[PDB]
């Protein structure tokens, strides 16, 4: 039993702007949903209009380097417990049910911003 009609999950990126909601119902398995969500979210920070000032190339390019220069951060998400799980910590069955605020941890909010 799971959402697979009506999902809804948030997405923010510590620092950077970053604000939309996705539905997991569309991907069954966390293999499409990180793709899905891979691709769905590059298109956020990608418009005629936006991040004028740079932080699309600015924010974006330091991602990157933020990473893996700050590699000691990986993606997390909040389930409807609340607590905070690192992306494959938890069972994919029980984290697209749980799924209700995701979260990428990035350091670059020192660097992107």
């Amino acid at each position: 039993g799971g959402p697979e009609a009506a999902a809804f999950v948030k997405v923010s990126m510590d620092g950077a702007p970053y604000l939309r909601k996705i539905d997991l119902r569309m991907y069954k398995s966390y293999d499409e949903l990180s793709n899905a969500l891979s691709n769905m979210f590059s298109s956020f920070t990608m418009g005629k209009h936006g991040g004028e000032e740079g932080m699309i190339d600015f924010m974006n390019e330091r991602k990157l380097m933020d990473l893996v220069n700050s590699w000691d951060y990986v993606p997390s998400y909040e389930n409807k417990d609340g607590n905070w799980m690192l992306v494959g910590d938890v069972p994919w069955p029980m984290f697209v049910d749980t799924c209700k605020r995701l979260r990428l941890m990035k350091g670059s909010d020192a660097i992107g911003l």
